[PDB]
């Protein structure tokens, strides 16, 4: 009777119907028919993605692809912990409130004013997103927003306390694109292709480094009246309090070695996913230094994402079994050889960049790095290039709000327009393709 | 400067000591040393379960015991996901409230009498145990018993009032020995051994309704005062809405695929952990149907439990890889040769039973399975029997609180007194190492 029942009843159908009449050998007619089956279900999320992300093993086995516990293997994915290793560290200094004195000390060294304040709002924004989410980042400074878009308080003058809004909501997914930890996308490139922490903050963080500068530049360049206004410093100040020191003492620690992985792995012997025990390290060191509670990480661990990871890489392995990856390869074929380099990583940039604005940010890779990745190495080329970038290019939701939660957490307070958001976005998309296809290039040779 | 970082350094001394000091093959010392080490960790509780539990992975693979991914691969045993399948079956029924309706509906067919109102509470407790969880069941029962124990409210006429609040909290417990899902240490046993649904409910059920009437007539025969007293049915009725029909109904289908398993699954061309399927197809029957979101699920899965299990079964796999369960097995082989089969799981049941009142259930088993399981297959024996004992006497726990959350949970009632649950529980703890001993011989040929 409802909306989603039905898609998911038309898929089951078209499913049956690919089955079916499809004119290919077996395997990849049911690797055709999966593909196709979750790409709805996630692409529609008539299904809770994560629920889809069960139903891909269920299924992988149940038509005899792989083995029950084979198929379960792929949810305990080195990366996966890794990424468990980051909600947790995020859940420590959240629960001990490291992220609201960084906001404090930052914010009041703007003496008082509006100029250097939101300049200061956006860099912290993006700086606390590097490591704890951006659905979090943006419901955690949301309060902090507002409280600053009080002083020129007329909504009269709205495009002075819009530019804020969007500005942060904005600065959330630019800060995701920095590290490993971060944001989903990252993640599932990582554990597709195979990347160190450092390798792909090589790739992240110079993209954010030239892509928050170039998002509020746009942001500015349209209806800023902001060169004017006065501060108000209302609430309760700020102080290192039992082992924040000690929680960001661990945070560097964890970070220090995150970075400096290489050679210290290299000279400790060559352990296999160093980061991954890292992550796990961290873990044990916040709770013998007793900072940070288990039933906190709990709460904090968004297992539905966790899984997820575990649900493409299963589809990613299901691609690869039925031959289906190899079967994509040679039809495209003629295609991507009349098709230069610069054309195709423009292509994809694009079809990326303008998806995510449809449907969630995880949603799209944990769909797009394996069906990409996989016809790459059946071309035999290096899948990292066009994961990396799918992976950054889902990131990039600037148009409307259902994109990513931080444009519908910034949209909920009942002020910035529809028409308004959608139009900086489609500046801010374009603007993106442009510097990711620039960037993309600069990083083959 | 806290107790329990002094308990985690005197533990790195112990280690240290036992790794610098025993005289064995180096890969014997360091399985001795790592067993230890964990052993005590898991049975004071200084760093929390769980924690505890992701150690295991991050020790084994600095020690060069098993590589990083192969370590963790142990985190997605089909068990666990059998186990996840169950928290959300448990979800559904909670949130739809089918959990409240089958209270009433049993409660309400006793007129309005307090002698077939208790021996209805138990009886449903169990019942609902069976499925859900026992520090859950204990939770949700205490309003529905302090409700009913408010006409004979004179807390002078304590002893009227204290069979029934320790009588469900036993009830929790002794429902959880019913099926594999239901309580933790179950689980642990059919991972390390290989069991089915329907094989430990063979154990477990007829173990179940032997011992909750055994309970009871020894919380009876001590001072009970309740042939006496009248009903007060106060609050709403209930009455079966939008498909808890449903939720019954999935429910049903799930349990009856679970115990008709071996027939269904040979005459479906015998997939490998059909139990765990089940479990999941239980998971998107309950979505497809609407009938429970994810976030409820999410908070529902107790995680830290899931990955216990995982923390575990790596150690079961230190143990063996390391050779320390063959050496184990040669040092206790004179003593085990001396000692009766009679013996032996009289000593057994005794050390569990016991035990289990110090520490958590799971935390217990999690740590005896692994030992005890991969010995006996060192003396090529069986390792069903001493797991599937050692699962049900751990959740035998029933002198003092701490001992079990459903002790605790009907001890915050601040009215049962210490001395009191002390000496019942001394009663019934000796009276099931007799019924475990007892059932244990004639599960033998
Ligand atoms: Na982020
Ligand atoms: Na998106
Ligand atoms: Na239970
Ligand atoms: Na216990």
């Amino acid at each position: 009777l409802h909306r989603n029942s039905l898609i998911v009843l038309a898929d089951v159908a078209l499913f049956l119907a690919l089955y079916h009449f499809l004119p290919f050998e077996h395997n990849v007619v049911l690797g055709i028919s999966m593909l196709a089956f979750i790409a709805v279900l996630w692409l529609t999320e008539a299904l809770h993605v994560t629920v889809t992300a069960i139903l891909v093993p269920v299924m992988a086995v149940f038509f005899g692809i792989f083995e029950t516990q084979a198929a379960l293997n792929n949810f305990a994915n080195s990366i996966i912990f890794l990424f468990l290793g980051g909600f947790a560290l995020a859940a420590a200094m959240h629960h001990q409130g490291l992220d609201k004195v960084i906001a404090d000390k930052v914010l009041a060294m703007a003496q008082g004013k509006m100029s250097v304040a939101v300049f200061m709002l956006f860099g912290v924004t993006a700086l606390l997103s590097m490591w704890i989410s951006n659905t979090a980042t943006a419901a955690m400074m949301l309060p902090l927003v507002l409280g600053v878009l009080s002083k020129v308080d007329a909504d009269k003058q709205r495009s002075t306390y819009v530019f804020v809004l969007l500005g942060v909501a904005y600065s959330a997914s630019i800060g995701g694109i920095a590290t490993l930890v971060g944001t989903g996308p990252n993640a599932i490139a990582a554990a597709e292709v195979g990347l160190s922490f450092t390798d792909w903050m090589k790739f992240g963080l110079p993209t954010a480094m030239m892509m928050l500068p170039m998002a509020i530049a746009i942001l500015y360049f349209l209806l800023k009246p902001t060169l004017n206004g006065m501060f108000e410093l209302d609430r309760a100040p700020v102080n290192w309090d039992k082992g924040k020191v000690v929680t960001l003492g661990i945070f560097g620690l964890t970070v220090f070695l995150w970075i400096f992985s290489s050679p210290i792995n290299a000279a400790l012997g060559g352990f296999k996913s160093f980061d991954t025990l890292v992550a796990l390290g961290a873990i044990l060191m916040l709770s013998f230094a007793r900072v940070v509670h288990w039933k906190e990480i709990q709460k904090t661990a968004d297992w539905g994402i966790l899984l997820l990871f575990g649900g493409g890489l299963c589809l990613s392995n299901v691609l690869k079994q039925t031959g289906t990856s190899v079967f994509l390869a040679n039809a495209l074929s003629d295609m991507v050889s009349h098709m230069g380099i610069f054309v195709v990583i423009l292509v994809v940039a694009t079809f990326v960049v303008f998806l995510t604005e449809f449907t969630s940010n995880v949603a799209t890779t944990t769909l797009l790095i394996p069906v990409f990745a996989t016809v790459a190495e059946a071309f035999g080329m290096s899948p990292v290039l066009l994961s990396v970038l799918i992976a950054v290019a889902a990131s990039c939701a600037f148009m409307l709000p259902v994109a990513t939660p931080p444009n519908a957490i910034v949209f909920a307070s009942g002020h910035i327009k529809q028409s308004e958001m959608m139009r900086v976005g489609l500046y801010l998309n374009i603007a993106c393709i442009g510097l990711l296809t620039a960037i993309a290039m600069l990083f083959w040779q």
